[PDB]
Formats: structure tokens, C-alpha cells, sequence
């Protein structure tokens, strides 16, 4: 178990807590009076939850092969506002695309260092669901854009309601 | 709803997640190959829990309250290893002692602004487990204290197993 | 389905009998009335199940792709008394790690000979079942050390009482 | 997502429904009056369904990607009459031979492409359900081959009713 | 406990490894694709298990004793390949016959040395099982060598179907 | 039915009753309140049981024999106070070991009067009982021994804890 | 958490002690074959297991609080006899009234100490009890008072019978 696996792995568990907080921040936001969207914000929280999970996994992970988990400082994430359904759904497609370059990063490091068992842990636990979320995001993102081209305000109702709950 | 309550609950939010944290940490220090506590770890990763829990209430009150929650940077951990279980136990006792004091402040600062729901609100879900797991956690450093004064390893162990699982 | 493949797939099966058959001894030096410590004999004596069960699949694989089992002759385990639960649980960590060599040495080989198959079988059922019992065991070596260094007798009962059962 | 995987991807979504078209073929023709062997229908519709399965598997994933799934004419089998239970089967293991080296071309793609989630998609779905069934074909072409080097008719008619069912 | 019935008792459990790994080799052999007799496969695997659950008995009982389990190199099976269904069936009868003149051999041992407890285990265990086993399998050959006679191949097909499953 | 087989099996009776006595003794000592293990006193009460039903079994065949039963005084037990739990459980082996030896005594008896319905009876319900019990007997010392060489009292009440409940 | 508070807490566990004996007086004398009121009795000793019940609760709250429970005399009731149901109802609206009061001056204590802790223990634990039982209390009175007035010894029968039980 290499230096630079064990590094990275670390590095991988603050994005993802860093992932998780965001999440908390725009499942918030929707949370707001004055935004209201509780489809939204749900979606969101449980994006926040399942972006702990995943840093929670790499932290077993990196016990079971012997590493050191090193925890940083966690940045706040980018915004204190997230505007709209669409502005939203943008960020949360940019920071999983993110996550995922950072997955495959990680992965292409694997097999430099010819680690089968990294390698297969991000195949099995963390590739395929980032694939699927993103598509998910894109499915999501393609409705509402659709939604508010035609009526604004209306067409974020309507997707809080009918799509997300 | 005053600015000055509305920015005190932030601070707690921010309080709530460092400790939360701060236990992710000490949880994933005794699930180590080298340190090998479970009861310790699953103690520690509860707590997390519970603290995370903690923020979110805080969060959700926010809201219903029509404050606007802001998002720091959320500082690591004071330690990157945590020690013996007293040395852990002793750690986690200053951080509820903190986070019980900074509940206090907050109530404190509520009374003197006259907002009875926040008065009630933190007594009501936060003052009471406070007090409940700072008894609990010295109950256990006392019993801890004692195992190890002992014999150190020895006593370590046979509190992990018959008090904590 | 290369002969390198073939033969080295041969070899493993070897190496998980031998491994099966080194369990079965330590299993029954704890079963001896003059050791008598049944929560180790039981722990050995379940990994010589699991050992003889990936040598099965290993066979089954073989089969599946073609190739032909052959079998040789299995020596013997490297001692025929084991001496203290960590003496015995030093020796499995060992024979653990070697085997678990000898499963990267083979995924290299399945690598270098493009074989996507071998590769996915042995991380689908093998490297991550290496890593998982690495570290119990490690964790378990960790528990029994702290034990015997505060006093032996003792905490070989308490070991094998409290944790293996 | 490259272009040259997704132009691969779309060529095996051809290569599954052109295989699931040759067993519907080869089912009919099993259930033609004067052939008259329901074990051997219902095996190779079965395994139409089965590659039909597969192809869509291969668009659901093509899409998930962000890839576009195009469509090409499908190819009629290449044989209008299957002759004897034997040729059959042997024409069967040419067909899955060749869609295997097509999943092990398009894995060696991925894998020249630094492509690993294609790789485990391909590894976890398709390579192990075509190596088993490729010995399951060999298993029963051996039973077929020794059943009617025995006695033709009576070999067959035993084969369809004690092993297909 | 007499030395000599500790030493038989040892060179009884390697006996009963030895048969349990020669019919491992007999198994996996019917597993080949161009062997392919799926009832003869899992007849001799279960035989397999039931030589070694034997010698585990055996040392079960060593150590009930207060005898000293030792283990010697296990020799692979006296072939690599099993020839046809009526080979392989003599071949476990010579070897039945052998484990069971082995007990006679421990029996009469036990008799001379006044050793009622091992002469009952062995009497209450094993005799009666090989008694049966060795009945059962000479039932198998002249059943497979009735039908070989007739027509080879479609023999061993019927006996495989319709006797062993 | 000879005499000789007869009266062994009235002095053999004797023996199984003395035991028992023996055992009931033990066990009260074990239950006074300035010794006060009550798995030991448990262990030693359910002994006086079982030789008490060894000497009904004995009894019940010799009617069946048509022998007639004989009895004797029965001796008080070899002491007053018991000691320790290691000189206890050393008092027990000893007992068992004089009753097995009684036992085989008995079998050499039938057998050289040529009785096989006495050697089958003392075989099936006897001889492996008292190995058994032997076999735990010495676990038990070697348990208790290991933990009183370590610290006395605290490995006293740690055995009778956590192994005789 | 202040010795003030403290020592006040310690008065109050002696007062809800004294309550409880008070309780179990009355309910006894309204026992007796020359008074003879069961709904009476039981009425008085349900309030003797509350009062021991608070006392309780203050105990343990003192204990979370870290604080030292300190036990004093406790002192007799303060009459032997209780004269009529009337005159029993009224003493307990009194010691009740009392009890009260002594809550509202802890409470008092609390809020200039800033104990907001001790403040919600009370409200939430306490204070409603007392209010709900002085009007039970009160209600009762009337009830009796009424009846009495009437005619004394049929109303004192009527009461215990249709409002008690």
C-alpha cells in the first residue's frame, strides 16, 4: 500500500466531506421561506448524506490496508446563495463531475502502482454511482431547463412537485 | 429574531460540525489495525452522529425562524492520534464541556434579547443531553481511570469489551 | 486462457490447500488439553474451511476456462506446535500476506497477459477477502499483545473469552 | 467518453441483437414438427432473450455515459435449417466465441483508453456470463457428441429429455 | 493411550486426507467440459467432504486421548486423469478397499493393546460407514458395466442421469 | 451371566454412587458463602447427577442380566474442604480417572468371560462418556491454571464467569 | 453548577421525603378498621410512591449535574391521626402548596444563577405535576366539602366510593 495511494486516499475523503457540506448548504437553501422547495432541498440532503458515506468508506478502506487517515481542514463551500432549481442543479452537475475526475485520478494511480484492490474498491463502490448520479443530474437538469424556458416560477414548482416530491 | 441570535446560531452550527469531526477522527483512530478498540470506534462514530444531528437541528430551527444560515470553513481536528482510551475520553469530555458552554452563551444571549422559543428550543433538545452525556462520559474516564491504574493494556481492553461492546 | 495462467492458477490451488491444511493444525494444537483455548481452535479451524473453499473456486474457475486441473503433493505445515495465541496469530498473519502475494503475483500476470477475466475473478472473490482478514487479523494480534504484556495466562483467557468466543 | 468506445459500444448492441436473432432462428427451428426437440427450443429462446438482454444493458450503460446510441441494419442468421442437435450446439459455441472476443476487444479498448468504468461494466455483466455459458455449451456438446456417437436418433431425443428438459 | 495407537491414529488421519484429496481430483476431473458427467462430479466431491469430516474425527478423538496430532506431507492422487465413468468407480473401490483394511489393521492394533475406547469409536464411525460405502459402490459398477457393455458413451450418459443425478 | 461379572458390576455401582457422594460434596463446598463460586458448585452438582444415573444405568442391566444387585456402605468422600479450584478440578480428574480405569477393568473382565453384551453396554453408555468428560476435565485444569498462575483470586472468579457460567 | 443550588437541591429531596412519609401516614390511617376508606388509603399511598419518585428524579439530576446528594433526618409527619377525609384533604393541599412554593424558590435560585439546566428540569418534571395535583386536590375538596355539608358520615362513604373507588 503505497505513500501516494495513502495520500491520495485522504485527499479523496476531504472532497468528499468537502461534497457533503456543499450538499448541506443547498439542501438549506431550498429549505429557506422565501425559496420553499422541499423536493429541492431533500434531494440535496440526501446527496449530503450519501457524499458522507462515501468518505466513510474510503476511511474503512484505508484502515483495512493499513493507511493513516489524515483529516484537513474542510472548506465552505462555494456559494452562500444557489439561486435557482437550474443554478443548482448546474453546480451539483460541475461538483460530481469533479468528484468523479478526482475518482478516476485516483484509479489511474491505482494501476500505476499496480493495486488491484484500490482499483476494484472504486469500480465496485464508487465509479458505477457517480456514472449513474450524473446521469440522473443530467436527466434532471435537461427537465427543469425545459421547464422554466416555458414559465420560470411555474416550471420550478412543477419539477419540485412531480419530479422530485 | 435578532442578527446577533442569528449569528450565534451559525457559530453553533459550526461548533456542532467541528465536533462531529472531531469524533469522525477519533472513531477512525480506534478502528486502526494498531490501536483495535471497536466499542471505542463505534462510541466515537455515534457521537459523530449525534453532533451532525445537532447542526442540523440548529439549521432547521434557522429556517423556521427566517435566519439565514452561513457555512464556514469547518477546522480539523485538534489531533491527528488520540492516545490511550483515558487520553481520548479526557479529549472528548473538553469538547462536550466546550460545546455545553457554548450552548449556555447562546442561552445567555437569548435571555438577555428576550426569545423564549430559542430559550426553550436549546433547553428543550440540546442542555439535557448535554448533561446526560457529560455524566456518561465521566462514568466512563472514572471506570476507564480505574481499569488502568491497574494494569494499563489489560484494563483498556476489558473496558472496551464489557462496557462499550 | 494462457498456460502461464493455467499453470500459476495450478500453483494457487496449492498454496490455498497448503494454507487449509496449516489452519487444520493450528485448529486442533489449541483443541490439545494442554493449550485449551476453544475460541482459537473454532477461528483456525473456520479458516481451514474458507482456505479448502477458495481453492474449490480456484478449481471451478480452472475448469470454466478450460484449463486443466493438476494437483501435487501438499507439504506438510511449517511447525507441529504453535506456542502462544500470538505466536500462532504471527504465523497465520504471515501465511496471509504470502498468500495474498501470490494473488497480486497472479492478477499481475493475468494483467500482463490481458486477461480481464482472471483479473475480475480474483478481485471479485479473493483480494478483498485477503484485505478484510489482514486486518482482523492485525486488529486481533494488537488486542492479544496488549493483553500478554500486562500478564500472559490472563490475557490469553480473555482473548480468547471476550473476542473469539 | 470517447468517441472510438462509443463507436464500439454501438457495433456490440449489433453484435447482441444480431446473436439474439440467430437464436430465435435456431429455437424455431427446434420446434418445427418434423425436428420436434422442445428441450433445445426453449434453451436457445432462452438465450435470445438473453442477448437481447444484453444489448440493452449495453444502450442503458451507452446512455448513462452520455454517449448516443445508433442503430445499424441486423444481419439474418447465417443459416435458414440448424441440422442435428450437435451442429446446433457447435454453431452456438462459434456464436458466443465471437461475441466473447468482441466483449475482450472492446475491454482492451477501455483499457488503452484509461476507461475504467466500460472495464467493470464489461467485467461485472458480461465476461463471467459468457464464460459460464460458454462451458455450459461445451458440457453439453460433449454429452451430445458421446450420446449420439452411441446411437444417433436415440441420443438426441434422450439428451433434449434428460438434460434440457 | 498407547504410542503405537497414537502413531496408527496419525498415519490414519493422512489416509483419510489423502483419499479426501484423491477425490477432489476425481470430481473436478467429470467437472472438465470434455468430461462433462455432472452427477459423477458431485458423487465423488461428496466423497471428498465425508474423508475429510473422517479425519477430523479422528483427531477430534486424538486430542480427547490426550494424544499428539502430527501431520505429514499429503501425496496427490496416483492420477491426473480418471478415464471413463467404470475406471474412475474401480479406482475409489481400490480405495475404499484400502481405507478399510487400514481400519481392520487399527482395529486389530487397538484389540492387542486392550483399547476398548478406540476399537467402539472405530466400530461406531467408521467400519460401518465403509461397509455401505463399498456395497453402494459396487452396486454403481456393475450397474455402469451392465450399461457400458450395451453402448458406451449413451451408458454412461443414462447412469449418470438416472442414478447418480 | 457369570458371578465375577456380577459382583464387578455390584462393586462397579458402589463406585458410581462414592463419586456421586464425592460430587455432591464438592459441589456444597463450592457453595459456602467464604468460598462461594457458584459455577463450580453447579459444575460438581450436575456431576453427582450423572454418577448417580451411571449407577441406576448399571443397575437397570444387571436386572436385565438377571444378576442381583448387591449394595454396599458407601464411603464419605476423601475430604472435608475442597481447597482451591484447580485442587478441586485435580481431585475430579483424579476420580475420573480411577472410575475409567474401574471401567476398563470391568471390560477386560467380560471380555475374557466372553460376555460382548456387557462390553457392548459399558462401550456405548460408559467408556466414551468418561473420555469425554476427561478430555474437559483437563481443558478445565489447564484453563484454571494458566489463569491462577497469573493472579489467584481474580482467575478464580474469571473461570467460574466465563467458562462454568 | 453552584453549591448554592447544590444545597437547595439536597433541601428539596428532603422535603419530597418528608412528602412521601406524610403520604404513607394518611394512606394508613385511612386503613384502619375504625376509619376504613379504601379509596381513601390507596389515594394517599399513590401519592407516597409519587413524592419517593421525585425525590428520585432529584437524585439523579443532582448526580448528572455532578453535584453530592446529601442525606438528613427525616422528619415525622405531623399528626398521627387524620381526623375526617375532609380534614386529610385539606393538610394535603397544604403539604402540597408547600412543596410548591419550594419548587418556585429553586426555580427562582436557578434563574439568578443563570441555570437554565435546573430551570427546564423543574418546568419539565415538576411544576405542571403540582399545579395538575393541587387542582385534583382542589376538586376533591370541593367535592367532599359539598358532600359532608349534607350529611357527613353518607357523603364521606359516597365520596370514597364514586370518586376514589
Amino acid at each position: 500500500y503505497s505513500t501516494e495511494v495513502e495520500a491520495a486516499v485522504n485527499r479523496l475523503v476531504n472532497l468528499y466531506l468537502r461534497a457533503s457540506y456543499t450538499y448541506l448548504s443547498l439542501g438549506f437553501y431550498f429549505d429557506r421561506d422565501d425559496v420553499a422547495l422541499e423536493g429541492v432541498c431533500h434531494f440535496f440532503r440526501e446527496l449530503a448524506e450519501e457524499k458522507r458515506e462515501g468518505a466513510e468508506r474510503l476511511l474503512k478502506m484505508q484502515n483495512q490496508r493499513g493507511g493513516r487517515a489524515l483529516f484537513q481542514d474542510l472548506q465552505k463551500p462555494s456559494q452562500d446563495e444557489w439561486g435557482t432549481t437550474p443554478d443548482a442543479m448546474k453546480a451539483a452537475i460541475v461538483l460530481e463531475k469533479s468528484l468523479n475526475q478526482a475518482l478516476l485520478d485516483l484509479h489511474a494511480l491505482g494501476s500505476a502502482q499496480a493495486d488491484p484492490h484500490l482499483c476494484d474498491f472504486l469500480e465496485s463502490h464508487f465509479l458505477d454511482e457517480e456514472v449513474k448520479l450524473i446521469k440522473k443530474m443530467g436527466d434532471h437538469l435537461t427537465n427543469i431547463q425545459r421547464l422554466v424556458g416555458s414559465q420560470a416560477g411555474l416550471g420550478e414548482y412543477l419539477f419540485e412537485r412531480l419530479t422530485l416530491k
